């Protein structure tokens, strides 16, 4: 699920996306997805009169030349050169086949390279396929799952993701909240003070489908206990008005009592 | 070279309700209709009882799915995430995706399927406009005779040639014959043949194949025809209308210099 990172200049970046968004095949990649494709490619170097792509290989990398020049040739047929800023070595990629031509070096170049397992990784980094996930999560949440589906749908739209690390208040007692939250990973400990110039009581563990926030939502916008990351947590969030308008009618939650 | 796909004979009704289960469903309905076509076309049925595991989650992805009769379960790591009925795509992520099936998939009742197979799948994917323009452009390009056009022509004479077949012993030019087409030969082998007069038997000329090309004299002269060309076996050419092959082709020195 990650991802290899090589940091780039801003040139270089640029240089990568508009290559992008000059391929006929790969133009149409949504931004996210052609943003992790420019940051995961690596610098590769071939010197003169070397063969990038032999035809008929199995192809593996996608490339993005920044500097030199390549000849594609097809069953000895010259089919035209290439410069700087052009994707190629995509097709064997995009269309599981073998190398479709045959690529060489000119001159000494500067390529940048991405293998196919993080392509195929990138290309199921999709808005519908996020949307999805979110809405699987929720559905094994007992108190969202029996919901319909458009309004699950109109949450997995609205949910954001958001991390904690160990020992992190994700919640201060007295404060104003705005927040509705979903843990999807790790435990919080939940705690109360009663009184002023008191330590906090231990209430609750919280774990992955719990959820906890609605109280300042539901009558004062105050909040009523400390909710705190106990180990590296996520959380999916949900803001006042979505909150209000999906969320507040349910009796688990508006009814919730402890 | 090119695979040929299996086609299954089936119902009108069947390839609509194919067809819309594909352009419903939001992975798949952004395809070109041609792949559509193609899939409805080499779709092939199978059936199975209640209480059947289709899909397991996990296992890797074979086949890509229509349901035309009946109702699944897909569930997840346990978790129920919807029941489907006629007229849905499902196990298309792993083909599509290229990764291991994503949930589980059982039947609640007697279903009826219709199945594409993933050398299929794979095939249809790469069968686009653009790489058939693509494919036309390298053929262009192994052939001398248009090798050396630019590419701005290469790519205008692939935007508007037509890929046309012909069948063993057609005429597919006669001679004396109004015509207004150039063909390119990307495919099989033609026999051309003359007669002196129309009371008289044709003599032979010359056989022609992949890379050959015919028809130019009756688009310089007065539009007719000037010998027969028949089809010898299975015959593709790429066929170009007269002020295509004026504005494109027509200049060229080996086309409208070309002597017999
Ligand atoms: N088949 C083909 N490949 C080309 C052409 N122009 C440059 N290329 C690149 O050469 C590459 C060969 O490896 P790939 O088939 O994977 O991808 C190909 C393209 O990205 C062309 O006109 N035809
Ligand atoms: N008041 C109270 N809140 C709890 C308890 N256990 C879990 N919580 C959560 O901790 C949260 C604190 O922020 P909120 O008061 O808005 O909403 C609260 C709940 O959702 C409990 O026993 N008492
Ligand atoms: N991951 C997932 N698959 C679903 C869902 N609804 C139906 N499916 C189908 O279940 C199938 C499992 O095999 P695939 O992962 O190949 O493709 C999947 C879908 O076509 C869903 O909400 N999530
Ligand atoms: N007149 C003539 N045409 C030929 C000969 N060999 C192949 N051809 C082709 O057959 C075609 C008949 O249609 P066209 O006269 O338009 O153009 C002709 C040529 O392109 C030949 O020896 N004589």
């Amino acid at each position: 699920v990650t991802l290899p990172f090589y940091p780039k200049s801003p040139q270089s970046k640029d240089l990568i996306k508009e290559a992008i968004l000059d391929n006929d095949f790969m133009k149409n990649l949504e931004l996210s997805q052609i943003q992790e494709i420019v940051d995961c490619m690596y610098p590769v170097e071939y010197g003169k009169d070397s063969c990038i792509i032999k035809e008929g290989d199995v192809g593996s990398l996608v490339y993005v030349m920044e500097d030199g020049k390549v000849e594609v040739t097809k069953e000895g047929v010259k089919l035209c050169t290439m410069g700087p800023g052009k994707v190629f070595g995509e097709l064997a990629i995009l269309y599981n086949c073998t190398r479709t031509a045959t690529v060489k070096t000119l001159v000494n170049v500067k390529l940048w390279a991405i293998d196919r397992q993080c392509f195929q990784t990138i290309m199921m980094r999709t808005g519908l396929i996020k949307h999805t996930e979110y809405m699987e999560f929720l559905k094994s949440v007992p108190t969202f799952q029996s919901l319909p589906e458009e309004i699950l749908s109109k949450l997995a739209d609205v949910l954001e993701e958001t991390h904690y690390e160990n020992g992190e208040y994700i919640i201060r007692q007295g404060a104003r909240g705005d927040t509705f939250f979903i843990i999807s990973k790790g435990t919080v400990n939940v705690t109360r003070e009663d009184s002023p110039s008191e330590d906090p009581v231990f209430l609750r563990t919280l774990g992955k489908g719990d959820w906890f926030g609605e109280k300042a939502l539901q009558g004062e916008d105050v909040r009523t206990a400390n909710v705190i990351a106990a180990e590296a947590v996520t959380c999916l969030v949900i803001d006042r008005d979505s909150f209000k308008h999906l969320i507040g009618g349910l009796d688990d939650v508006s009814n919730k009592a402890y």
